[PDB]
């Protein structure tokens, strides 16, 4: 769902504050050249990483590494971003995209199911992460959140994208699994007292999106 | 309507308003003054930005009745402070009652006057630096308010400027509306300003349709 005015204003904004280098345009083009992004949303995630003074970032859902590039660019040279990708064909393309962006040393791409890799990260002592970005399959969002908390510290920012589904999450009778998964996630966030949180309704060149932001509380 | 319904769904989950906030909403009508739409979800977002900054010193331009002031000051530590600037003494009196009702008297200072006069005084007084600065005052001066906000910042300061897209009218390079020219000049200034990393967030539900500028101050 979109509106001409949200697309025209987003171009106005990216013309001022959303410059994309060759690496980011190549990452966008890499999906077609085998088989939608927002520079302003990328800049936002980067600025969130900078507000966290992030040194260690966890991403669920690499795709071709578009958001990975924006976020890892917040890192200092010894910073690290771990990104989890289900599809090995995507992970390979993301690796080429990460290398072209000059981010080989800062990014580690892991291929497999996030629900299998999350406990591995705990076992390895990979955390805690300053910022965690979730944009993967919706049904498990609630379970990914609990693992995310186990990999966090007080003040960690957890971001979970695409949680409003065009307003369908308002329908208590929905039987679409993505809508049920988002609706379950939102209800969990509403009731959760380990975090302080909101959901932003974001518009622009990407279709209308809800993005959850949660800060982990000191226990 | 979709964005309004989703905004209510979100505030029901994640934008609880206690008595102090409801009383601040109702205070403008009750003291005989004009209504101002408020947004608990925007207040929650501002609070979360203050929390992420670990803010102890906040500056606000445009107190109105203290609604955003209450949201942000609730992020502070006990010895933290929020200085808020208000043009109109009747509004400052209403905001002070609203701040007092929230139990925030010891953490908030309301200064009444023109922001463009009070800003050089905060520099002279050494009232800075602020961890977070929230600008929602008159738009024509946004660029000069920003220049003063930088003098009151340190590396890593977050500066938030509200309502910078004017329902899309900033696209009109030939507008003679002072607010729209004010917003355009401010956005252009961000695009040209090497002292900050910045974006403009386009949101709906919050104030129906809003552009919020977020800028992080760099060491120059």
């Amino acid at each position: 769902m979109n509106n001409q005015i949200f697309e025209s204003v987003d171009h106005y904004i990216s013309d001022l504050l959303g410059y994309e280098d060759d690496a980011l345009l190549a990452a966008t083009n890499s999906l077609a050249e085998a088989g939608s992004v927002s520079p302003n949303q990328g800049k936002f995630l980067q600025l969130l990483a900078q507000l966290c003074q992030a040194k260690n970032i966890l991403e669920l859902g690499t795709l071709a590494g578009y958001s990975t590039i924006w976020m890892a660019r917040a890192l200092p040279k010894n910073g690290r971003l771990i990104t989890l990708e289900y599809d090995p064909k995507h992970a390979a393309v993301a690796q080429k995209n990460i290398d072209r962006a000059g981010l080989t040393s800062q990014v580690q791409i892991r291929t497999g199911k996030a629900i299998d890799i999350l406990p591995q990260l705990v076992e390895e002592g990979a955390g805690p992460f300053d910022m965690i970005f979730i944009d993967a399959d919706k049904p498990p969002y609630t379970e990914y959140f609990q693992w995310a908390l186990r990999l966090s510290r007080p003040g960690t920012l957890i971001v979970a994208d695409n949680v409003i589904r065009d307003g369908k999450v308002l329908d208590e009778n929905s039987t679409e699994p993505a809508v049920q998964g988002a609706r379950r996630f939102n209800a969990m966030l509403g009731a959760n007292t380990a975090v302080d949180a909101t959901i932003l309704q974001m518009v622009g060149v990407k279709e209308y999106d809800g993005m959850a932001l949660a800060i982990v509380k000191l226990e």
